[PDB]
């Protein structure tokens, strides 16, 4: 039988539409996954021309940063105590900067404040070929074979053509591309304790055999870091869900802007992944947290409710 949950599908499409209209956007997409099995619970596109979750590739922006941070932790290139100099810099003429100047951040801060500088410095501790293989094993550039026509493979440029500035910008999500379904898939490596799942349109009695990408301890620490994104001081507080700890990342691509919000809950033992992108918002903000956060919040909270997941902390 199909994995789609019609209750979540309806909830996803309605909230997506509210957001796209309210922000006077061109389009929008939602993916909802079972965080433990990878089955696809919901897939919503508006307007309903094509399956943009599968056909349209986007630059993930900051939504890629957790994987770089996870890889740096996993390989022992950093730890939870290091404070990195996160002053903006240039490589040749090209700047690498954050929205604010943070003189130093630890890894939690790099996640919480979404530091392009900190993430690029962690990525630079790896060679281009290593980082290329890592992005490829996350599935970037690898077709999903979903069976929808026009399905995209995404874009992963051959590592031999990378300039050093390009490795840096890929680490915070520019210069590589993937569909929203590919991005949601990558997040199963974080929610399923380091094991990337293949995804499925059929119900899974047990989590299928995946592929380990991170140690379990790495994945668990990274999930805890991502909760700071939705707590005060983080960039994605608009995606907080009452009664739950939500690990998330928010991002803004450039096209004009594409606002993205992706997250999972309960963060400690995830049940659901919700990924929202809003194409070309023109009203009431353009950042991922402001535009895609609110629909994420509604779709996640409703999905947890529909699925009978009780809150882990008192409601406020």
């Amino acid at each position: 039988m199909l994995s789609l949950d019609q209750r979540i599908q309806t909830l996803a499409y309605e909230e997506l539409n509210k957001a796209v209209e309210y922000h006077q956007a061109k389009a929008g997409t939602v993916v909802v996954l079972d965080a433990r099995t990878g089955e696809i619970l919901a897939l919503a596109n508006t307007p309903g021309g094509r399956n943009r979750a599968v056909t349209d590739m986007i630059e993930p922006g900051a939504a890629i940063k957790p994987f770089v941070i996870a890889k740096a932790l996993d390989a022992g290139k950093t730890d939870l105590n290091e404070r990195l100099n996160t002053q903006p810099y240039k490589i040749g003429p090209s700047p690498v900067r954050d929205t604010h100047v943070y003189p130093s951040l630890d890894v939690r801060g790099i996640m919480q404040k979404s530091s392009n500088v900190g993430t690029s410095k962690l990525s630079a501790r790896f060679g281009a070929e290593e980082m290329y293989d890592f992005y490829h094993e996350l599935g970037i550039g690898v077709r999903m074979h979903s069976g929808f026509p026009g399905e995209t493979a995404g874009l992963l440029r051959n590592w031999r053509r990378w300039r050093p500035i390009e490795q840096a910008t890929m680490s915070f999500g520019y210069g590589l591309q993937l569909s929203l379904l590919q991005l949601a898939r990558a997040y199963t490596a974080l929610t399923h304790d380091g094991v990337l799942l293949p995804l499925s349109f059929e119900k899974q009695a047990v989590a299928p055999q995946g592929k380990r990408i991170f140690k379990e301890s790495t994945a668990r620490e990274v999930r805890n870091l991502m909760v700071s994104v939705t707590e005060p001081g983080g960039t994605g507080t608009a995606g907080a869900v009452d009664g739950f700890d939500v690990g998330a990342k928010t991002g803004t691509a450039r096209k004009k802007h594409v606002a993205t919000f992706i997250g999972f809950a309960p963060a400690k033992n995830p049940r659901v992944i919700v990924a929202v992108t809003i194409d070309e918002p023109t009203a009431h903000g353009y950042y991922g947290g402001v535009v895609a956060g609110p629909p994420f919040k509604k779709i996640m909270g409703g999905s947890l409710n529909i699925l009978g997941i009780s809150p882990t902390k008192p409601l406020t």
